[PDB]
């Protein structure tokens, strides 16, 4: 029975009754269609919840349903009789059409409708990709027209954009034809979740911080090396009127009538691979409950949701999840595919560690209360679990079965109560958060701080061109912001075939920028995918429809 | 009182209220907001009309300042409505290019509009959008197939599949992609159109249903192979996504006017390169949902009219009841050689040099087509009466009427003579220029005579060749979709009036396989706008409500 089958099996309710559960009228959303709606923001300047967050062991290859878990978590407190929102990322468009598209979650617990989610949804990233491409040839148009502000046409660091799986634009000359057409120049497109427009989109607390952000922008260098801002060229307003209803939450719901807010979707490693702090913000003023996520395992999502999300809007999550498999345990100590079917004790009692450290980094690092979700599949022993429990409950942590992906809301009972537990009315804390680096330091140490602390580096090594690059930026004020550090997600090292818990090994920069809009800086560790290619076989070439207009071969 | 203003300080009603004076439940539509719906294109197989009577509004040769075709497009649906008659305009939906480089403007104007008027200039219900991503979709699965071995043998450097932004962007307009090594992709010459230029758009405008739409995209013309064959989106397997990302799209956008006449826009291609009219599902879901309807084509006469009739009517089935031609007394006299400026103070001479410009479009309606003509003037205060006059008397001596409209200032009050003499024209065989079985040159040659006024036309020695490649490929069957400039009945611009002994020169010729008609080229074609030097987006902006200013 499948993540399709499974959708279209289930009576969705109307959104504005499930709109009616958060209090919301329908002067208070525009509807976009039956099944989706979009909340005013402005609501939010007129109590606020406690905020959980799902994040995860170091990723396989396929995968350990987080994205299942933190709905079934949320489903579960609905039933548990709590005023409960789940906020998730709206995939982007384009590997629908490459690799197949697929359910938001998945099994009994998935958020809905699954279709339009992964298509058009209500044209959030058709505005971001407006506003970026707007940006761009307004950065042209200005050379063009005269070149005021003196760009090197060769320093344009701002990049195009399509939600399409397109290789073909990776890198580009445009700008060709003559003096008529445009003045030559080296471009290329990304991906448009991996637009700083994306990562703005998903800082900004509210309109006018969004166009306060894309002011900032730097768009490109002049011949004597200074920064030149989409501000300097006036573009914020434009991008951010074509913004104006996308930076409204989405608002749908899941397959047991939970609210879910659906809303931004940036990169989690060029950027902070969270969802909307505006749909966080609207869900915690609605809600006495919101349960979110973070991509990527705890090493990259976690670490970013709290040292940028957290920090720059001013959140604190209440509890954490960290969910883990037993197959992904044994596959990270070494046992390989297609024999993890089978029990392997040693193998799981050396995947563990993984799993420890990054109970390590929530509980003693970001000092954080935590529960560890073992999703259990059929083939997960009683031997198995009891060992996780048992390694677990040694750090002081406890374990959950979850569920959910076969049961809904109640195959996650155990999360939710040990969830309500431990976030129960002892808030305290006048502390504040712990992060894993303080602001005022230097570029350099906070890589340091983070590569050492969270993935349990020696140290960090530089590159001299990333040193000088930091150097730079150090000089035009950009040495006081949070760092991004994009490297693989499969290992806690930057080579992702180190699998287990690695020691004696050290991360390596070899390039850093700004996103001088969003608020950090971009530490790449090697190599970042920014616009995928399609396969020989697009799952396109199957995708049909019919005579009355129904979709098929998507999923 | 500036279009905005008007737009903003008129209450509308629900769009579910309006979707009920059509007889539609909720049920039958998909809401976007309160002001705006998709009504699905399922009700028309449904069942039988009953079909409305076809009204067509045109106008004379446009000007730089405009005659406003749309806001008497409008009004004469909202004097029709007022006069008891069941009634849908039907519009096209404009591009958002132009809105970010020039300012955008009213869907109609003055107390003539179709509104929300903000949402119609965005991003309204995201149709571009998905034809936008349809069109980039095709674009990356050509270049895919090459890079993955190239099974069809296409030859990189005839690739004629172009890839498309609506924004206003001069630097796409020639670029070089596939660079980056081996890794990245296959080197090629490739351009940006503007979305709305792109074939897409065309066949989107074209497509009867959802079934029609993917056997359209099916038969599009990707690239050629190294042989000289022709490549598709079909041998791509493309059609099916393209579809499924146009599936929402095709649904036609139900909007109202100030006066609550049930509206449609719909679709917005080119009146050049393209047939300058609203999508075809959305005219029949119309003629379908009423008794009248009210609909309009890019450009004078010449250009949109004839393609309306001879692409438009030709492949989807229809035929017009009544044309309405729009004009101004400022803009006959422009036409006249009255070199602006004065367009304000009264001229009989300039006037008189300007109305064979009006009567060859009327003859061209009335002669050529065979069909019913009202002339329309949109009445500006400083018309005298003799102005007036002149243009009526000179028009009775044809055999047409003229109504006075003045539906900007008034509204649907202001468009009752134009209204009651269209009741009076459809009430009181399709004759198309040329034959489908003609070649080519003959049917290029046919409009160039009986509609311009031409003595004879050119070719190339290149148009000739790529002519004789598309006779032999199977495409000379087909309608001929001529690309020219709008402020002249011949292809120069400058030759304003009636203008005797011109030739056309037609210099390239394609064609939109998948749209159904060939492209034939006469001058200079601006499929990609640039930004002027100061571009309106500068001054757009919004505030902490959410409200954005500076947008016209
Ligand atoms: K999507
Ligand atoms: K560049
Ligand atoms: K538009
Ligand atoms: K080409």
């Amino acid at each position: 029975k499948s993540d399709i089958e499974i959708a279209q099996s289930v009576k969705l309710q109307d959104i504005r009754e499930i709109a009616a559960k958060l209090g919301l009228t329908e002067d208070d959303i525009d509807l976009y269609g039956k099944y989706k709606a979009k909340v005013d923001y402005n609501l939010l300047n007129n109590k606020k919840a406690k905020l959980i967050l799902t994040t995860a062991i170091t990723p396989t290859p396929a995968g350990e349903g987080k994205t299942t878990t933190t709905i079934g978590a949320a489903d579960a407190l609905t039933r548990l009789g709590k005023k409960t929102i789940v906020a998730l990322r709206e995939p982007s468009l384009g590997p629908v059409f490459g690799i197949k598209g697929g359910a938001a979650g998945g099994g009994y617990a998935q958020v809905v409708p699954m279709e339009d989610i992964n298509l058009h949804f209500t044209g959030d990233i058709h505005a971001i990709t407006a506003a970026n491409n707007l940006l761009a040839a307004m950065v042209d148009n200005h050379i063009f027209q005269g070149n005021q502000l003196n760009i090197d046409t060769r320093r344009v660091v701002w990049r195009r954009a399509v939600d399409i799986n397109d290789r073909q634009l990776r890198f580009v000359i445009d700008g060709l034809g003559g003096k008529a057409n445009g003045v030559p120049r080296e471009d290329g497109f990304d991906i448009t979740v991996a637009s700083e427009v994306m990562a703005i989109f998903c800082l900004a607390n509210d309109i006018m911080d969004l166009k306060e952000r894309l002011a900032k922008i730097v768009v490109a260098y002049d011949r004597e090396g200074k920064p030149v801002t989409a501000g300097d060229l006036k573009a914020q307003g434009a991008m951010a009127a074509l913004l104006k209803d996308a930076l409204k939450p989405n608002l749908v719901q899941t397959l047991e009538g939970t609210p879910a807010f659906v809303h931004g979707g940036p990169f989690a490693n060029i950027a902070h691979g969270c969802n909307s702090v505006i749909a966080t913000k609207m869900a915690m003023h609605l809600a006495d409950y919101v349960v979110t996520e973070a991509g990527f395992g705890a090493d990259l999502g976690a670490e970013k949701f709290i040292d940028i999300k957290c920090r720059l809007a001013g959140l604190k999550p209440d509890a954490v999840i960290i969910v883990a498999t037993v197959r992904a345990l044994k596959y990270n100590g070494g046992l390989a595919k297609a024999d993890l079917e089978k029990e392997d004790l040693n193998a799981l009692a050396k995947g563990i560690p993984n799993l420890l450290k990054h109970v390590e980094n929530i509980t003693q690092v970001f000092k954080l209360p935590a529960v560890v979700a073992i999703n259990r599949f059929p083939q997960d022993t009683e031997a198995e679990l009891k060992l996780v429990e048992d390694r677990c409950n040694e750090l002081g942590v406890n374990v959950a079965l979850s569920e959910v992906w076969a049961k809904g809301g109640e195959g996650g009972i155990a999360l939710a109560e040990e969830l309500i537990r431990l976030t129960e009315d002892n808030k305290a804390s006048n502390k504040g958060l712990a992060y894993v680096y303080e602001l005022d330091m230097p570029i350099e140490e906070k890589i340091r701080a983070i590569s050492q602390k969270i993935y349990g580096a020696d140290d960090v090594m530089f590159t001299d061109k990333a040193l000088k690059e930091i150097a730079n930026l150090e000089k035009l004020g950009f040495g006081k912001m949070p760092v991004c550090i994009a490297k693989t997600q499969y290992s806690l090292t930057d080579d992702p075939k180190k699998l287990g818990r690695p020691s004696g090994f050290n991360i390596t920069v070899r390039d850093v920028s700004v996103s001088a809009g969003a608020g950090f800086i971009v530490a790449v560790t090697g190599d970042i995918m920014k616009m995928p290619g399609l396969p020989k076989v697009p799952a396109a070439e199957k995708i049909d429809v019919d005579e009355k207009g129904v979709i098929s071969g998507l999923f």
